[PDB]
């Protein structure tokens, strides 16, 4: 997409060495921001193919709650397998954040049902907000959340969505978040009868590991291909009752896939 | 401040009428980003004369993690006049999450004594976050955090940081935000031996009351002049031993205050 080979390009061009965790190794900057107008196309990026189908399963899964990697698997997803203990659990990462922050007075909070009610009732809100930033379950987590905070807005109509992502592997884990988060705007809007906005992608550090620089310069010598189209076939009386099969990408017509290395 | 007056003047030509919790109205735009590269100069708003003698008292009090405003009043601090109860407590605000968030199970994390370790042990961390966006605890505040959510990056022996403000009051409130975080980048380099990067502004709802358009349209009529330069004299035993005292302001030539009424 136009968008994300100029933040590639940008990494390559501004960014500096940094170490990970001992680790492989990664050229990083540090903040960026990006925009998406969901009405030119849904933004699953052409110049790679993408596996739509476990974007879609993972952001029903989260949606649910579920922080167990089994309903994953008996749709054929490993995306989460190399984080899973050995009784496929994630602790409580993003689906738990999201439908149950735990309080310290013993109460959980729905978030995505919050921010549904704020959307119907309350759309001028300047707080239609989630956070999978909870502190104090950091520590209880396989991984700390990248995708840590996001919040929606109405003008005009239209739902649009701020992602707040403290830490991106551009090759490998962002065209995945982006589409998860657009095709999260869309199913908002269908609930709450909006229109779909902008997404907004902004970024903390922002990098490209050393052993993907072969694969991102193949990607970007590559022409972007018009966008595809999301096609929602059911409304369903809840952001919770949604089916992969309610989905279908039309105009899907993406470069060929690139393998790359993932960096646990 | 070059980036500030384009923002102001993109508020004006773009945002959306909308009405507001206050019932005043508001300009309003969703998703915008500056930076400001802090060995430029200190990001001290120069189109309007902005008092930094709120600015540090405020700043010292959250690091304290004090949320009554009795401290403020001592110092001749008003700011938080309005939204305090009749004791002068505000809940568990900045100060308390910054200091003490408290987890599930009844202990506390003190984010910034673990962001001062994270700097001195592991800055290549992609996880040297502060958050005050405490989900379980929001329904306590007097005010629902503003600035709420900020990350800190070293490269190359320099520290930037990254600030996400989900609501942004650009006339009254920005300046005094900029300021703010700049002078705490400008003390956790000091004590973590680093020199000063980028501090990064990420906005949400970014807005213009509607009350404050002649105060608007006469700031865009000023030229930026150049920014100060802060200087600290006493290097503190820790990012908690700082003084009012210990800051000095050198060539700040501010065109003269705006006074505009704040929106409750
Ligand atoms: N109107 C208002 N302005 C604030 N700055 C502000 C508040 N309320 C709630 C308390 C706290 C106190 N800080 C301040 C800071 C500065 C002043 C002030 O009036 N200074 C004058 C006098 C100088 C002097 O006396 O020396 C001068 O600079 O000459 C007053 C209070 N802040 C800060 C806070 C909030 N908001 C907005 C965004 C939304 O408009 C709204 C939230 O509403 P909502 O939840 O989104 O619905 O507060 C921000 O944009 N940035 C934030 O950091
Ligand atoms: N180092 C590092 N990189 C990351 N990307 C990363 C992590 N660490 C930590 C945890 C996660 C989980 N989410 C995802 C991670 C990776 C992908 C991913 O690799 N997608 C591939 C093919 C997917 C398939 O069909 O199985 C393709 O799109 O081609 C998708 C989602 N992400
Ligand atoms: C879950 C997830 C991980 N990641 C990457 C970001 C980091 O490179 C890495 C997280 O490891 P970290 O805790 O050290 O930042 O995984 C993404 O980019 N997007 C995602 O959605």
């Amino acid at each position: 997409m136009k968008q994300y080979l100029e933040l590639m390009q940008k990494v390559l061009d501004e960014g500096t060495q940094k170490n990970d965790r001992t680790g492989t190794g990664t050229l990083s900057i540090f903040g960026h921001q990006m925009r998406f107008n969901l009405q030119d196309g849904f933004p699953l990026v052409t110049t790679k193919r993408c596996h739509l189908r476990s974007i879609i399963h993972e952001l029903l899964w989260f949606l649910q709650g579920d922080t167990n990697i089994a309903y994953l698997h008996e749709n054929n997803v490993t995306i989460w397998d190399e984080w899973a203990d050995e009784n496929g659990d994630l602790g409580p990462v993003y689906g738990k954040q999201w439908r149950a922050w735990p309080t310290p007075d013993g109460r959980h909070i729905d978030q995505i049902t919050t921010v549904l009610n704020q959307l119907k009732n309350d759309p001028d809100s300047r707080r239609i907000i989630v956070s999978a930033w909870n502190v104090g379950e950091l520590d209880k987590m396989a991984l700390a959340p990248c995708h840590a905070f996001f919040q929606f807005y109405v003008a005009d109509g239209k739902l649009s969505c701020q992602l707040y992502q403290r830490s991106c592997d551009v090759f490998l884990g962002l065209p995945f978040n982006i589409a998860s988060y657009a095709l999260l705007v869309h199913m908002m809007a269908q609930q709450c009868d909006l229109e779909v906005g902008d997404f907004v992608w902004t970024g903390g550090d922002t990098h490209l590991y050393s052993n993907h620089m072969d694969q991102t310069h193949l990607q970007l010598s590559r022409e972007p291909r018009p966008l595809p189209k999301l096609i929602i076939k059911r409304k369903p009386e809840s952001i919770f009752d949604y089916r992969f099969e309610d989905f279908e990408i039309e105009g899907y017509d993406p470069h060929p896939g690139i393998k790359a290395p993932v960096a646990i």
